[PDB]
């Protein structure tokens, strides 16, 4: 588990990326985000979240909005 | 996606597992599942999910109960 911001959201298509200091950038869906409301990220949001690795790649898991 | 049942779930501590099909059961948090409801299962739900690699072996994303 760990901390980044969110670099970019696309909210039409559901999905960005996850910017990590001193790391590669992470994908994030919608389907990962946490907690109640409307599923969306804003660029510059802090996050924690944990990286797992799917069929594409890796990508964000368990995306909690600090 | 893939196709599972859940085996059992234990809504206190938040996870329990899938059975698949040919395969080995596969973990699954609360985290995970999908819908504005409470993120519960019960045994016998027939989902949807896909398969991750985390940091403990292969776990559940993308849970949609069917
Ligand atoms: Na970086
Ligand atoms: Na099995």
């Amino acid at each position: 588990m760990q901390r980044g911001k969110v670099k970019w959201f696309n909210n039409e298509k559901g999905y960005g990326f996850i910017e990590v200091e001193g790391g590669s950038d992470v994908f994030v869906h919608f389907t990962a985000i946490q907690g109640e409301g409307f599923k969306t990220l804003e660029e510059g949001q802090e996050v924690s979240f944990e990286i797992v690795q799917g069929n594409r790649g890796p990508q964000a898991a368990n995306v909690v909005k600090l």
